[PDB]
DNA sequence: CGACGGATCC
DNA sequence: GCTGATGCGC
DNA sequence: GGATCCGTCGGGCGCATCAGC
């Protein structure tokens, strides 16, 4: 039932040391997450890049503590005009854009060797009320990512709001008709991997590892039972797999109903 | 007439010793400047804080020697987004600043790489590469609008902390601030609009021109010389680069230097000594 | 943008 | 990869 | 007529892009 992420491999298959550390966190209430000492974990993880999803915080209400990360001094925010995302970078991105070209869910940062996308994929909702909107969003998102990656290697991170396979969640049989494990959402994630193309960094390295989740409902004490879902991903262009050192699930960092995830790249 | 910067005054008027040395340099292309040995001057100057303008270089392309600067290990870089190769500012600090921010309000959408704000314990340092009004003044109005947005931005800094504004403000404030005031009144850097904009910056914020406060009547003191026509050798130049201080800081002012002899750009470095 | 040439000032 | 032309802005 | 004013003009630099190879 319960899961322990393996230690960080900071060396590429070919032996190159990790030069790039990306953390992504659905903080599910940036302000609450700040109060729950979220920045303490950021300061400790010291990523080169931090992606936040479901911030639920207008730009003009962003806490002042965020200005106290000179190590992530380039901060970009996208507000929803129940979402919101942030991208914080140590180095100055070459260019930063918002949305999928077409609700505050996607930021795109261009760097030297790759393009970073963070995404807060829309939840299909209780009773699947927004499943269809999710299905359209998935296709539009797939389309959008295809063009990006047809110009530069791609890292896609964030809350993709789908458990790809049964191994990616605790109770597949009871969730095959809930948001995040519908055949439609699962198909969309499979299409996303196939069509872009992209590799599930974590699953590429831990193909056989069960019980590794990134989200647990606040309710029923799901997190302490590790009754959860892997909803947060680092997806990678195949051309970046040689640089892949590790893809972590930070199961024990608190402050949200998601835990953070961490990517290591030898770039 | 040639100019010789007076010796470094390292003690305040009241006798208090300088504790903070800030250099500012428009390096006119950071990769060029390093290959013309600009970093040798930085190591000789050994400033606590180095602000650079016109880095013309995105962060991925910073030369490795810039990591070989152990006394300036906290490095903050900003390059424009559509116009890489132009602008670009850098702030390098011995100590780590409490807060760093970029731009003057909406850099996450502007992404101009002209302005770096760094808050330290006792003050707020802004370095700016102020947009040039252009040949034929074609971007003067944008420069007037920028000036006003910058004024209001500097005004609305939510710190009681005194302010240090440094860098290439891209205007000779008064006639004493360039060699040819009359023939340049319609040239970028010396229009009434930019001069008034400078004057309103000092009055609005409010700020004092550190060098001019110490050397109110000293002429021929410039920080920029066009590469063309051996202007520098003739010391036909402009004072474009400044240290501007909140009034609270003046008694802490020991000296504002023009490092006329340092080569490697068409600007020379300026240096502030503060007794903090 | 400083050099240059040409006009204007007394 | 490298040079040097061109373009653009300073 | 020396000084001064004023408008025009050629051009040094750095870096991106592009063509060529
Ligand atoms: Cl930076
Ligand atoms: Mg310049």
């Amino acid at each position: 039932a319960l899961y322990e992420d393996p230690p960080d491999q900071k060396t590429s298959p070919s032996g190159k040391p990790a030069t790039l550390k990306i953390a992504s966190w659905n903080v599910d209430g940036l302000r609450a997450w700040i109060k729950k000492k979220g920045l303490d974990w950021v300061k400790e993880e010291a990523p080169d890049i931090l992606c936040l999803q479901e911030t639920k915080c207008s730009e003009n209400k962003l806490p002042a503590e965020l200005q106290e990360l000179p190590g992530l001094s380039h901060q970009y925010w996208s507000a929803p005009s129940y979402s919101g995302v942030g991208l914080l970078s140590r180095q100055c991105p070459l260019k930063v854009s918002y949305g999928i070209g077409d609700e505050g869910r996607v930021i795109v940062a261009e760097f030297d060797s790759f393009v970073l996308v963070t995404a807060y994929v829309p939840n299909a909702g209780r009773g699947l009320v927004r499943l269809e909107y999710r299905q359209r969003w998935d296709e539009a998102f797939r389309k959008f990512l295809k063009g990006l990656a047809s110009r530069k290697p791609l890292v896609l991170c964030g809350d993709l709001n789908v458990a790809h396979e049964e191994i990616d969640l605790r109770n597949p049989k009871g969730n095959k008709k809930n948001a995040g494990f519908t055949p439609q959402e699962r198909q969309g994630f499979g299409e996303l991997l196939q069509a872009v193309p992209l590799a599930d960094s974590f699953r590429h390295l831990y193909p056989n590892t069960p019980y590794a989740y990134t989200f647990w409902t606040y309710m029923m004490n799901a997190r302490s039972k590790n009754v959860g879902w892997r909803l947060d991903y680092f997806l990678l262009s195949h051309s970046l797999l040689p640089a892949l050192c590790d893809s972590k699930i930070r199961s024990k960092a608190l402050g949200s109903d998601h835990c953070p995830i961490t990517l290591y790249l030898a770039l």
